[PDB]
């Protein structure tokens, strides 16, 4: 093929789109609705417009290159077309970036500035009530910002295959939303928030818990515990221009103390708790062989998927609570026993890469004696805004350390945030439990990586067993519908709703579509977690000394008695 772009001749054999070929050759072409190898098929944004000699204006994102093409990307005809489309977008857009939560990383704003477009008439609603949906515990919609780009719809379809996010004909006007414009919570939605990640503007956002946290911090009698997820320490640095794959664990601990938190713990401690219970349960299910297979239950996105599509698998779920909820339960019981705090004055706050964790925290039965396991959940993004509002120089902060009582963790807990992390951590303890030994080779590299479905054979005391790792909600559908589950007898199965694991959660920092082409965000975020595992002295959950102390002095032996009564949760089918 011979291609002419802006006067420059190219010789190539590649078969691809005009957009992709120009990006690879350092030729600038703007785009808006093109994402995840998809554009808005029904109403294309046409921001990727180029001029092909002899044909006219075309969309570069979905037009293949042909030999003999002469292409102009910057002609006056092209720029006025693009500028016209942006101006029409401005006509339906509340353009007040001041108090906007995407102000410093909005894609639409960069386009408005680049082409210097203005609205035919500013869109200024008097009552945003009709435009805003805040009914969900996890997700919120602001349709005064929505560009109808369809990127959230496509992301939902690709990541989950549920299509819980749809286009809707509302009063004869097109919107996006849940089925029959119901609250997302009341549909087959998983609340994974992958739609939010895909959104170029502030139309989709997480349900804010920042007022819960601030009211608690200022309440004199409240003792506010904070604990962050594995993934947060490996990603929040992005929002402070520190780059990708930067471990900022110690900086976060310092920042949380300066925010006014009374106690600094860590969810990885809770991760070690979940392994103690789940590995014991797996070893138990082997003594009786069954019921097989055992599924993990630490991902609420997956739990909802099971409830909504495969309720017969609910009885196969591990009864152990998620690290978030199991940590919260201990924070209202064990922690007062070693602090003398009144349990009702304890207020437990987690930092999560996940929107679905808000729903899990607000489950009705996720409490005991009137005390919630978790009282508030804030996302990575929420923590970042909170730090900036306090004007805390995050990048310059010195490393501090979490409080030891529920802040220590092993390398097994550390890797929870990556896909296959839970599988590997559980095998390290369950294999030591059943064989009654302390094995030294603890790395399970087969269950790692970004493959959608991963499988391995393991030998646990005398015998062979089959494990599988499901990476992404759409892959769960494939595993089940294709009958892969019935090809052999599986004994232990890990399921994560977000592809890549929690490091790619719905509450994570946004990334510019082109930076995504430079950086593999899923592996770069996960590398930090495996790094910590490598350089940690303790790499098994049952070697966690602060955790062993807790079980010996308070809970007893994991998997039965006291431990089973309050550190476990069961899901019932209607
Ligand atoms: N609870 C919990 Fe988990 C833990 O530990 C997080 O905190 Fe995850 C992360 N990062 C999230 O959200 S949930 C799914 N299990 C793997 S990691
Ligand atoms: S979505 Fe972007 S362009 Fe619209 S108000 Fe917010 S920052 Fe400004
Ligand atoms: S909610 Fe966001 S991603 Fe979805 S159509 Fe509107 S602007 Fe696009
Ligand atoms: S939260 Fe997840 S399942 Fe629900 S609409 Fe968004 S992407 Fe789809
Ligand atoms: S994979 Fe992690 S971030 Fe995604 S829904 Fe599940 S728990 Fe939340
Ligand atoms: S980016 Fe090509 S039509 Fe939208
Ligand atoms: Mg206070």
């Amino acid at each position: 093929k011979t291609i002419i772009i802006n006067g420059v001749q190219f010789n190539t054999d590649e078969d691809t789109t005009i957009l992709k070929f120009a990006r690879d050759n350092n030729i600038d072409i703007s785009a808006l609705c093109f994402l995840n190898n998809c554009n808005n098929d029904i109403n294309k944004c046409e921001i990727c417009t180029v001029e092909v000699e002899g044909t006219g204006l075309v969309t570069a994102c979905d037009t293949l290159i042909e030999d003999g093409m002469i292409i102009n990307t910057n002609s006056d005809a092209v720029n006025e077309k693009i500028k016209s489309r942006i101006s029409q977008l401005l006509d339906i857009h509340e353009f007040k970036c001041g108090p906007c939560n995407r102000r410093e990383n909005c894609e639409f704003l960069k386009l408005v500035i680049k082409y210097k477009a203005r609205a035919s008439k500013p869109f200024l609603p008097k009552d945003k009530t009709e435009y805003v949906d805040e009914r969900s515990k996890s997700l919120t919609v602001d349709r005064t910002k929505c560009l109808l780009c369809g990127r959230c719809v496509n992301a939902c379809g690709k990541n989950t295959e549920t299509y819980a996010m749809k286009f809707l004909n509302k009063n004869g006007k097109t919107i996006i939303g849940a089925e029959d414009e119901k609250c997302f919570d009341d549909t087959n939605c998983l609340l994974c928030g992958q739609c939010i990640i895909a959104c170029p503007v502030a139309a989709l956002s997480e349900k804010s818990h920042m007022d819960r946290v601030k009211n608690a911090l200022n309440a004199p009698e409240k003792h506010v515990i904070v604990a962050m997820a594995p993934s947060v320490r490996a990603s929040i640095g992005e929002l402070f221009n520190m780059g990708f794959g930067v471990d900022v664990t110690g900086k976060i601990y310092t920042a949380l103390r300066q925010l006014g938190f009374d106690k600094i713990f860590d969810i990885n401690f809770g991760a070690d708790m979940t392994i103690m219970e789940a590995a014991t349960e797996l070893v138990q299910r082997i003594e009786n062989n069954g019921p097989f297979p055992m599924f993990t239950s630490c991902c609420p996105g997956w739990v909802r998927q099971a409830e909504n599509y495969y309720p017969e698998l609910l009885n196969n779920l591990s009864s152990a609570k998620s690290p978030q909820q199991i940590f919260g339960t201990a924070s209202k019981t064990y922690y007062p026993s070693i602090s003398g705090l009144d349990p009702k004055n304890v207020f437990t706050v987690t930092v999560m890469p996940c929107t679905s964790k808000k729903f899990e925290a607000d489950r009705p039965q996720m409490e005991k004696d009137g005390l919630r396991d978790i009282d508030a959940v804030i996302t990575t993004r929420e923590l970042a805004k909170m730090i900036k509002d306090a004007k805390i120089p995050f990048a310059k902060l010195e490393d501090s350390e979490a409080d030891p009582a529920m802040g220590e963790y092993s390398g097994a807990g550390a890797i929870f945030g990556a896909t296959g992390g839970v599988m590997e951590a559980a095998l390290r303890s369950a294999k030591d439990f059943a064989e009654n030994a302390e094995l030294e080779d603890i790395e399970y590299k087969q269950v790692r990586g970004l493959n959608g479905i991963k499988e391995a054979e393991v030998e646990i005391n005398n015998n062979k067993y089959n494990v599988a790792v499901i990476n992404g909600a759409s892959n769960l559908f494939k595993f089940m519908k294709s009958g892969m589950i019935n090809e052999k007898q599986y004994h232990f199965i890990e399921v994560m709703a977000c592809h890549g694991g929690c490091v790619n959660g719905g509450g994570q920092p946004h990334v510019n579509p082109k930076d995504l082409e430079k950086v593999d965000i899923k592996k770069v975020r996960a590398s930090v977690l495996y790094n910590q595992d490598e350089h940690l002295s303790k790499r098994k959950s049952h070697e966690n000394t602060a955790l062993v102390k807790m079980y010996q002095n308070y809970f007893g032996k994991p998997g039965e008695g006291r431990a089973h009564e309050i550190l476990h949760f069961k899901y019932k089918k209607s």
